[PDB]
């Protein structure tokens, strides 16, 4: 017989199994230097743990804020998205019933919240993303404000995971980064780096029919364990692949968002995702308007670049380049109804293409 992924004779095996440490591939750094130069300077390939949100802008409740807090603040009587672990399957219920779930004591089934988005509820004002995602986000930087498409809902998420949570291997809808505060508890990370075999491999487990039966980690030279404990924030980069182990009762706040050190990532992700068909919760919504505005702004500097002589960084030319691509790719005679519907307002598609690549080749000449 095959073990069943999130059972809990995996469970036992994952905890007893040994793995590389994230030592050798996670950054320890204090929130301060976490600056947008730091970035630059090393380009967001690797996680990132800030062990003390001190300096990072982030704003989160005390420690002394609850799972009862979250749904007097939330409201009991949200639908929310749960999985039950060791079938892993996913249902949904209001949250003041999962609040009973969560404070039982004969406690049966392992469920958890993984994707419960809060912006739009009392809580959100308890919560601010850390300064550094502010400043990478395109969605922050580049989605006006009057904007007749809605933001993609993806900036505050709570997540309640019990002890012996699982979350299986996977990589973030969109190719998106994402940052994880841990409130209470602690969460284990296994981490995969996204080198180009290890995307092949994890799309085709991804697809198989027995795929709830593999440990993808087994199938990679190298899956580091990252322990994030309690008050820590984890970055996690565009396409890492990770599956999380609850070794407690936890809560915590995460993020996605796109910039522009991995466009090429986030493009290759997407692609993934694409064929897989699958979706689910943390699907990213409007993906491809994100993208849309990006190249909006890519020309608006390029336009810029000429008034001041200055060059677009290589990486930015780059990124027109791969996004340019895909407007490209989403725009032919054969390309959906589905590509249209994600296009912004006042948008010519055609022309910006058109002049785009216009400006990619005055750039490149130089």
């Amino acid at each position: 017989k095959p073990v069943q992924n999130g059972s809990q004779l995996f469970i036992k095996e994952l905890r007893s199994r040994t793995f590389p440490s994230a030592e050798d591939v996670v950054a320890r750094v204090p929130g301060s230097q976490l600056t947008l130069g730091y970035m630059e300077e090393h380009g967001f390939t690797e996680p990132i743990l800030v062990p003390k949100k001190d300096g990072l802008g982030l704003a989160v409740p005390a420690p002394t804020f609850y799972v009862s807090d979250v749904e007097n603040y939330v409201g009991p009587e949200r639908s929310v998205d749960v999985t039950d672990v060791t079938k892993q399957k996913d249902c949904k219920m209001k949250l003041k019933e999962f609040v009973d779930y969560y404070y039982s004591t004969n406690r049966k089934r392992v469920l958890n919240v993984t994707n419960l988005e809060f912006s739009d509820t009392r809580m959100s004002s308890f919560v601010e993303p850390p300064d550094i995602v502010k400043k990478l986000s395109w969605v922050e930087n580049y989605w006006p404000d009057d904007a007749l498409l809605a933001k993609p809902k993806v900036t505050k998420y709570c997540l309640i995971c019990v002890k012996d949570s699982y979350t299986d291997f996977h990589i973030d809808s969109g190719g998106a980064s994402a940052w994880y505060h841990v409130l209470k508890g602690e969460k284990t990370f296994y981490l995969i780096r996204p080198a180009s075999a290890n995307i092949s491999l994890y799309e085709r487990w991804r697809s198989a029919s027995n795929h709830s039966e593999m440990f993808f980690a087994d199938q990679v030279d190298k899956c580091y364990k990252c322990i994030v404990k309690q008050g820590q924030t984890l970055f996690i980069p565009s396409g890492w692949i990770y599956a999380t182990l609850t070794p407690v009762d936890c809560l915590a706040f995460a993020g996605h968002f796109l910039h522009s050190l991995s466009v090429e990532m986030q493009m290759r992700a997407y692609e993934v995702e694409r064929r897989l068909k699958l979706g689910s919760l943390t699907q990213f919504p409007n993906f491809e308007t994100a993208c849309w505005y990006m190249g909006k702004h890519l020309l608006e500097a390029f336009k810029g670049s000429h008034k001041s002589g200055k060059q677009l960084p290589p990486h930015l030319v780059q990124g027109a380049k791969i996004l340019n691509g895909a407007f490209r790719s989403w725009t032919k005679k054969q390309a959906l109804a589905e590509h249209e519907d994600e296009l912004p307002e006042h948008f010519k598609p055609s022309q910006l293409i058109k002049d785009l690549a216009k400006e990619i080749r005055l750039s490149e000449n130089a």
